Order: structure tokens, then C-alpha cells, then sequence
């Protein structure tokens, strides 16, 4: 599986520091494996250890049974639930790297992933709109020929996923890939017309979540709530619930962050850590104001915010009208994550997004054309470290925009430095709508829009929202009326996320040539 790997400098210094282990992501699990205490609660389910050890161990070795092998791909689509994290081992024990598509993705989405990795195996939910039938997985493993394989949950024909994860493996030895290949692929946000894969190695991934622990100081107490989608990294690697597996603690999955199902879980099994993106948080203070008692909320002792920025008027109300503690996350897939420590100053958790989690994170600002700025100064975040990748998967003319000479990838954020050395996110270059944490390529959506008869010219821009931060709206040059609901209907049809549709579309008379930085004024 071909990736961009560090120079053999960097790889000799990282492990020479003990940054790089060589252990295989599996051993996250396998080192609980003899456990009984309990990793997963999935509503009224609840995993131990040794059963999700087990269950990734059966599913491993029934797709081995129907000729899976090492070094190939998968593309996954789970949700919040149990089986995530036994597919994610089990594809991990068997030395194959999945894509882990969220739920609310859609044909054009899993069309892109399938197509750029070429995946042998499709593990999918007929919760899921696209698969409840079989129209569309006919077409869709026709058109990727490559799937050999199909298990989807909730189905009780012989596509079963439960079946093989309930079928005891017999006799099944673990060939993860060597430590220092591709474990798996993340997605990234998205600054183009296509979705860019990121390759991480067990040992760049492996230490990102290690250190992540340490950070966040998670051991078997931790009961972790993943209430986000549970397949972005945010929420499984930072330290998310591979580092709560790594801890020992328990992860409790909720179908999304709405106060009506989280402050119930909080309670009922004493949750201590969780993630949030902003909004998330202004709802939940929202709904303690319109009376949810806040005693619901006790246990909870560490709250996490990231994906976009937190005001610093948002920020402080956590403490006062939660009662935990704030930890803020500026991260992002390609690598990199900033965190505050659970020992700053409240100064440095509510106006800043802390600091690099690696002593050899290499951050610098740089100007228009790429020279250093003194600290203080606003710039474009340059970076490079141990769990930062080299390249996306298979895109070389891409690679060679994202990335200097020296390896340094350009994240496409503009920040400052303090004094002190903490981060603080001031703006954005890259072509990118931050829609409440949640991320939205303007290119492919306005590519998308110009395949309408009536379009001639599409722009589409963020604008403020006191919410979500930001809401998108798509500017059109049209040859004739066009509504709002036209658009997204037919943006509905070439099958793209629910939250990538435009919350608001104006047809203008004109637009200049499109001169984004000008439609702003
Ligand atoms: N592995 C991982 C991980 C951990 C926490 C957050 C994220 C994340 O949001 N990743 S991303 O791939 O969806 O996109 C990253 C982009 O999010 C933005 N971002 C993110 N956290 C902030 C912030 N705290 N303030 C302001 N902008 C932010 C920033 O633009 C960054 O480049 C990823």
C-alpha cells in the first residue's frame, strides 16, 4: 500500500526518542484481551474486553474464511455503535486498511472512497438509506469491481455481519501489517473538487493517541462519551475511544450530541470525559437554561471542544454553567493536534487552542510566499512531526501544493503565536466551510451546483451564524428562476451529505471572475 513515509532521519530520531514503538494499533485491545471490565456500553449492550477481543478475533477470521487478505482495502460505514470498533480491529488484525465513512455520507462520498482505494471488502448498515434495499448496492459494486465482500449489520440474510462476528474463530493467528506501513486511511476536511485520503501508520497513529492519553491523563477510570460521529478522529484518537481502549476505561456511544440523549447517558453511567464541537455546547447550556438540571451533568469532569474555534465568551461559561473542567482540541486528520492542558491557567483555556501535543511538533506561521513571521504576527500554520503525514494517498499533483520543499504541510489555517507558545486560530485560507465542526470542500459543491441547466456561475461562501458558526450559502448566476429547494433537491439527487446542502441559495444578477475575496465585500 504506497504512501509518502518520513525521511529515514526523522523516523531513526522518532524512535530514538520513543515515539515510534513498533507496536502494532491491535495491542490497544490484545493487551486487555484477559478483562472482564467493561469497554463498550451501546445502549443496553455492554462489551467487555475480552468479548470485543474476541468479536474482532471471529469477524477477522471469517472474512480470512471468505478470502480477505493482507494489505488490502476496505471501505466501512458504521455509525455510533459497538461495531465500529470490532470492525476497526478486526480489519486491523487481519492487516487490512479501511476508510471509515461516517453515517451521514452518501453515494458520492462512498463512489469517491471506493473509487481512490479500490476496497475488497464493503461493510455497511441497512440502516442506512442506500443500503435498507439492494438497488444501490448493486449498482455500487458493480461499478467497483474490486468488493468481493459484503457484510452489513442489521440484515438477517446471508450478508450478516453479526453472524460472522458471533462465529468463534477457530484457529486464527493475527497478521497485522508491519508498524511502520498503513494501518488505515482518514479523511480529510476537504479543500477540493475531491476527497483526499490521509494514510497513517500503526506507529505515527499508534503514538498520537498515546501521548493523547497522557495529555488528557485517561486510565481504567475514564467512562468516555462519543457522542459525535464516532469515526472522525476527533472522536477516536484524541484522545478519543482508541485511547480509552488503550486506558482501559469505558466508551458510552450516543447516536448524536443532543442534550435529550446525552444528559441521560451522563448520569446513568457516570460519564467523566466527552467531546463536543461549539454548537454542541451552546445547546447543552441552552437546554440547563431551559431546565434541564445540571445535576444530571456531576460526573462529568472534563469537557473537550474543538473542530472549530470556541469563543472565549462560550469557553468561560462551561466551568461557571457545567461545572467541569474545559480542555480545548485544535487538531485536524493530516495530524497535528493542539491541546490546553488540564493544568493551565484559565487564561490559556478559554482565549487560546493550546499547544502541540509533541515537544517535536514543529509549528512556524508563514506569509504569502512562505518566509517565517515573527510571534505575534498572523499567518498560514506550517508543520511537520511524528504523527503528521507526508502525503495524501495517491495524489501527487496535490502533494505537491500541500507541502514545501522541506516537508512542511501548509494546514491551510491562519494563526498567531503567543509569547507564552500557545496557538491561537485567527482565520482561514483554504477553500473551506467550517460548518459547525463540521467540514465542506466549496469546490466540490460548487462543482456539483454548475451540472444544473439553469447555472452558469456558483460560488459558495461561508457567512456568520451565531450557532454553527458557520452556515453556507451558495451564489448562483442563473439562466432562469431558480428556488432554494430546486438546488437542494438536485444536490439531493447527485447524492451528496445532508449537512453539505446550502442552508441558503441567492440568485444574483452577476458575479466577478469566481473572485471569492471580492464577493465578500
Ligand atoms: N485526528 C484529529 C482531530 C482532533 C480535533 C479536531 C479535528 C478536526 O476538526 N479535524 S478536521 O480534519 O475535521 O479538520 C481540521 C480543521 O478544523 C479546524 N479546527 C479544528 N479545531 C479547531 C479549533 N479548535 N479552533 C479552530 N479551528 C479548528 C482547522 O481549520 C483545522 O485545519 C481533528
Amino acid at each position: 500500500i504506497p504512501f509518502t513515509r518520513w525521511p529515514e532521519e526523522f523516523a531513526r530520531r522518532y524512535r530514538e526518542k520513543g515515539y515510534w514503538q513498533d507496536l502494532p494499533l491491535t495491542d490497544i485491545l490484545t493487551r486487555h484481551a484477559a478483562s472482564d471490565s467493561i469497554a463498550v456500553i451501546d445502549g443496553e449492550r455492554q462489551l467487555s474486553y475480552r468479548e470485543l477481543n474476541q468479536a474482532a478475533d471471529n469477524l477477522a477470521c471469517s472474512l480470512r474464511r471468505q478470502g480477505i487478505k493482507p494489505g488490502e482495502t476496505a471501505l466501512v460505514q458504521l455509525g455510533n455503535v459497538a461495531e465500529l470498533y470490532i470492525t476497526f480491529f478486526a480489519l486491523l488484525k487481519l492487516g487490512v486498511a479501511p476508510v471509515l465513512a461516517l453515517f451521514s455520507h452518501q453515494r458520492s462520498e462512498l463512489n469517491a472512497y471506493a473509487s481512490q482505494i479500490e476496497p475488497a471488502l464493503l461493510i455497511a448498515d441497512r440502516q442506512h438509506a442506500l443500503f435498507s434495499g439492494d438497488d444501490f448496492l448493486n449498482t455500487f459494486v458493480t461499478e467497483h469491481s474490486s468488493i468481493r465482500v459484503v457484510q452489513l449489520l442489521n440484515d438477517s440474510g446471508e450478508h450478516n455481519l453479526q453472524d460472522a462476528i458471533n462465529h468463534p474463530a477457530e484457529d486464527f493467528t493475527a497478521t497485522p501489517s508491519p508498524a511502520d506501513e498503513v494501518a488505515y486511511f482518514q479523511l480529510s476536511g476537504g479543500t477540493t473538487g475531491t476527497p483526499k485520503l490521509i494514510p497513517r501508520t500503526h506507529n505515527d497513529y499508534y503514538y498520537s493517541v498515546r501521548r493523547s492519553v497522557e495529555i488528557c491523563q485517561f486510565t481504567q477510570q475514564t467512562r468516555y462519551l462519543c457522542a459525535i460521529p464516532a469515526a472522525h478522529g476527533y472522536a477516536m484518537s484524541s484522545p478519543g475511544s482508541l485511547g480509552v481502549f488503550l486506558a482501559g476505561g469505558t466508551v458510552v456511544l450516543a447516536a448524536d450530541p443532543s442534550a435529550t440523549l446525552c444528559f441521560p447517558l451522563i448520569e446513568k453511567h457516570q460519564v467523566n470525559v466527552t467531546a463536543l464541537v461549539p454548537p454542541a455546547v451552546s445547546l447543552w447550556l441552552q437546554a440547563l437554561i431551559e431546565g434541564e438540571s445540571r445535576a444530571q451533568l456531576a460526573s462529568l469532569k472534563l469537557l473537550q471542544v474543538g473542530g472549530a474555534r470556541l469563543s472565549a465568551t462560550l469557553a468561560a461559561r462551561i466551568p461557571a454553567e457545567i461545572g467541569c473542567q474545559l480542555q480545548q482540541v485544535f487538531g485536524m486528520a493530516e495530524g497535528l493536534v493542539n491541546y490546553t492542558r488540564l493544568d493551565d491557567s484559565a487564561e490559556k483555556i478559554i482565549h487560546t487552542q493550546g499547544y502541540p501535543m509533541c515537544p517535536d511538533d514543529e509549528v512556524w506561521v508563514a506569509d504569502a510566499e512562505g518566509n517565517p513571521l515573527p510571534q505575534g504576527e498572523v499567518g498560514r500554520l506550517m508543520t511537520r512531526g511524528p504523527y503528521t503525514f507526508r502525503g495524501y494517498y495517491k495524489s501527487p499533483q496535490h502533494n505537491a501544493s500541500a507541502f514545501d520543499a522541506n516537508g512542511f504541510y501548509c494546514s491551510g489555517d491562519l494563526i498567531s503565536i503567543d509569547p507564552e507558545g500557545y496557538i491561537t486560530v485567527q482565520g482561514r485560507e483554504k477553500d473551506q466551510i467550517n460548518r459547525g465542526g463540521e467540514k465542506i470542500a466549496a469546490e466540490e459543491i460548487e462543482n456539483l451546483l454548475l451540472r444544473h441547466p439553469a447555472v452558469i456561475y456558483a460560488a459558495l461562501v461561508s457567512m456568520e451564524d451565531e450557532l454553527m458558526g458557520e452556515k453556507s450559502c451558495a451564489y448562483l448566476v442563473v439562466k432562469e428562476p431558480l428556488r432554494a429547494v430546486q438546488v437542494r433537491r438536485f444536490l439531493r439527487e447527485q447524492g451528496i451529505a445532508e449537512f453539505k446542502l446550502p442552508d441558503r441559495v441567492e440568485c444574483v444578477d452577476s458575479l466577478p471572475l469566481v473572485d471569492k475575496k471580492q464577493l465578500r465585500q
